[PDB]
Parts: C-alpha cells; sequence; structure tokens
C-alpha cells in the first residue's frame, strides 16, 4: 500500500489520473518524480518548467552543476537528481522531441529509465509540448514499464481521452 489517491487502474502497473504533476507531488512527496527533461536540463516549461518553478528554481541550479560536470544526457536517457520540495528524487528523463525532429523509436528508451525504480509519479513522456500523440506515449508505457508507474495527465480532455481509448 502506497499514499498515491484517486488513480484509475489500467494495467496489473499503471495507473492514470486527471492531475497536475506539480501538485501531486506537493500533496504525495513519492520517492521518485519523472521530469520531461531535455538534454540540456533547461527547464523553461511544461513539466520542467512549473517543477523546476514549485523548486524556487533549486532545480535548474542543482541541473546546471550536474551539466557542467557530466554533459548533456542523450535522447532516451536519464539522470538522477535532487527531488528538492517534491520528491525524495527527480528522475530526468529525455524523450523524443518531435517539434525537433527526434526519433519517435526513442521513446521505449526513455520509458525503460522507470524500470529501474519500484514506484514513480511521472508524465507521459513526449506528450504536451514535446509534440507526440499522447495516445501513443500511454500504449509505449503500458508496453515498456514493470514497475509501478502513477500517471498525471494535466489536460482533463487529453485525460478523458485517453482513457475512453486504452486498449
Ligand atoms: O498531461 C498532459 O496534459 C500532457 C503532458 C503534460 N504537460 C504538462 C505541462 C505542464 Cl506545465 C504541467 C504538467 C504537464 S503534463
Amino acid at each position: 500500500v502506497n499514499s498515491f489517491s484517486g488513480y484509475l487502474k489500467l494495467t496489473d502497473n499503471v495507473y492514470i489520473k486527471n492531475a497536475d504533476i506539480v501538485e501531486e507531488a506537493k500533496k504525495v512527496k513519492p520517492t521518485v518524480v519523472v521530469n520531461a527533461a531535455n538534454v540540456y536540463l533547461k527547464h523553461g516549461g511544461g513539466v520542467a518548467g512549473a517543477l523546476n518553478k514549485a523548486t524556487n528554481n533549486a532545480m535548474q541550479v542543482e541541473s546546471d552543476d550536474y551539466i557542467a560536470t557530466n554533459g548533456p544526457l542523450k535522447v532516451g536517457g536519464s539522470c538522477v537528481l535532487s527531488g528538492h520540495n517534491l520528491a525524495k528524487h527527480c528522475l530526468h528523463v529525455v524523450g523524443p522531441n518531435v517539434n525537433k525532429g527526434e526519433d519517435i523509436q526513442l521513446l521505449k528508451s526513455a520509458y525503460e529509465n522507470f524500470n529501474q525504480h519500484e514506484v514513480l509519479l511521472a508524465p507521459l513522456l513526449s506528450a504536451g509540448i514535446f509534440g507526440a500523440d499522447p495516445i501513443h506515449s500511454l500504449r509505449v508505457c503500458v508496453d515498456t514499464v514493470r514497475t509501478n508507474v502513477y500517471l498525471a495527465v494535466f489536460d482533463k480532455n487529453l485525460y478523458d481521452k485517453l482513457v475512453s481509448s486504452f486498449l
């Protein structure tokens, strides 16, 4: 038994809720929150800017030190950093950005990072401003992630469509 509330169960291991990932992290304080990162860990907008804003920019300060030491992530890759005031840990995961020409086949690689963590609060990778089809992203999530994932879908209307079209 964990602390996630009001999620609809899609599979043995995948749960979904129409909710803002920021407000959910603040309430639950999960072990792992997933950020929809880019390879530079430049958290300007979407999940990354909203998560970063909620940390008062401490996520961006930590991230800049990480990049100065290690260089950029790979598309499909990840790193574990602090969760600040939102979670124990933040798993920064880089899904492909369709609005930049990145290979959508890298979405499966991106979701494989989640398998290193027993439980996660996450957004749909490559959905929203990343320009990929969220229905596809949910299918890849269900078919790739084997650990327990709690998906926070921000768009109400999208949430209803994801549930109603789920196979
Ligand atoms: O779930 C969706 O509706 C699409 C992917 C998401 N995009 C964002 C953007 C922000 Cl600022 C906050 C949470 C989310 S989750």
